[PDB]
């Protein structure tokens, strides 16, 4: 049972003036949650380069159950809250989260959403990204942060995610509306998994290709609530009914309920594991290509 939204955009003005103002503090948290593929870039060594005022890096890899055979979990209650506390981050701090990817968004939502799960209210998305920033032109520094840890208190929430006896237990249901950020080359299985040894790509018998580039403009901006509201019905995906979304590793995804989120649906959960725990944890009659199969 849910009512009334949360801000989950903000922009670069916004920020930057929240910044010269110094309300960054056991208040506001700003972080920069970036991640590049092997060899592409390092951004641990990017963001201690150039980083928004009193930001923090946060450690995709380090922020999961790095125990799963599987490729980026949601940590354990205990282990989040420590972490999101071990930056100075309580249960009443917003949480201004992003990435600094040439689009704008990518890994961002896979985070921001992350904060929801644990059930958290404020936290909302930079419209813009560092892209813009660096491009509006903002301050920047290569100065250590290093916040006055304090205590989150962390609660799971069932509601945004469905594991893979629930999505399989869907198959056949025929219930939760199904979407896959993939992309359409990955989706449709033309295209093969980065990263990858005996992986094959391909999709869910029931998914439907609503690839996240989409939802972004070229300008690196989010598209507005009318588009995205348009997009969605365009492919026959209602929002008003249950929905669930799957990709690579459920980061992509997060993108379709900022996306849902913003036409005024928070209810979209996430099967977190996405295509990879799929193919490997189910018979492969379960799931389609073309290349093969």
């Amino acid at each position: 049972v849910h009512q009334v939204l949360y801000r989950a955009l903000v922009s670069t003005k916004w920020l930057a003036e929240s910044v010269r103002a110094g309300k960054v503090g056991p208040g506001l948290r700003v972080l920069d949650a970036s991640w590049y593929s092997p060899g592409t870039r390092e951004a641990r060594k990017e963001y201690l380069e150039r980083h928004v005022p009193g930001a923090s890096f946060f450690d995709i890899e380090e922020c999961r159950d790095k125990a799963s055979p599987y490729e980026v979990m949601l940590p354990s209650e205990a282990g989040f809250a420590d972490y999101v506390g071990s930056l100075g981050i309580s249960n009443d701090t917003h949480v201004v989260v992003y990435n600094g990817d040439d689009l704008g968004s990518f890994y961002a939502p896979r985070v921001w959403w992350m904060f929801r799960v644990f059930g958290h209210r404020t936290v909302s998305v930079l419209n813009g990204g560092f892209r813009n920033w660096l491009k509006e032109g903002h301050p920047v520094t290569s100065e250590p942060s290093r916040p006055e840890p304090a205590i989150f208190k962390a609660t799971l929430n069932r509601s945004l995610l469905k594991t893979y006896e629930q999505v399989l237990e869907n198959l056949e249901s025929k219930r939760f509306q199904l979407v896959d950020s993939r992309a359409q080359g990955r989706y449709l299985g033309t295209q093969p998994e980065p990263d990858a040894v005996g992986l094959d790509s391909g999709h869910i018998r029931g998914s439907v290709n609503m690839p996240f580039m989409d939802f972004l403009t070229e300008n690196g901006f989010e598209k507005s609530p009318e588009e995205l509201r348009a997009m969605f019905e365009a492919k026959k995906v209602d929002l008003t009914k249950p929905l669930i979304a799957t990709c690579r590793k459920g980061v992509t995804a997060c993108h379709i309920a900022l996306a849902a989120y913003l036409c005024g649906k928070p209810d979209v959960a996430i099967y977190d594991g996405s295509w990879f725990e799929w193919f490997h944890r189910a018979p492969p009659e379960t799931w389609v290509s073309q290349g093969k199969g």
